[PDB]
């Protein structure tokens, strides 16, 4: 139900133009909605490889890709598009209410 890992190919890319909407926002935003605690990134690494991954804990559920990547950040992004995409949910999309 919500213990051990949800995991998804993912590799995230850096924004196309500086206004994009990332899916770290998409995140932040559907928590906001379900009334949750906002999302917590935890880094993992394999140093010898320069390799970073990102564990994204939301509703006690944690989430990761099954790829490493060579930036801290795009890890971080690649696990909201894990936690979003095996939900259902968009990962570029915000409400404007």
């Amino acid at each position: 139900d919500t213990s051990g890992v949800i995991k998804m190919a993912v590799k995230a890319d850096r924004r196309a133009y500086p206004a994009q909407i990332t899916p770290k926002m998409c995140l932040l935003e559907w928590c906001r909605r379900e009334k949750l605690a906002q999302p917590v990134y935890e880094t993992v690494q394999r140093p010898l490889d320069r390799l970073f991954s990102s564990i994204v804990t939301v509703a006690e559920q944690k989430y990761q890709s099954t790829l490493w990547d060579k930036s801290k950040k795009l890890a971080e992004q690649a696990a909201a598009i894990v936690c979003l995409r095996s939900q259902g949910l968009p990962e570029g999309r915000l409400g404007e209410e």
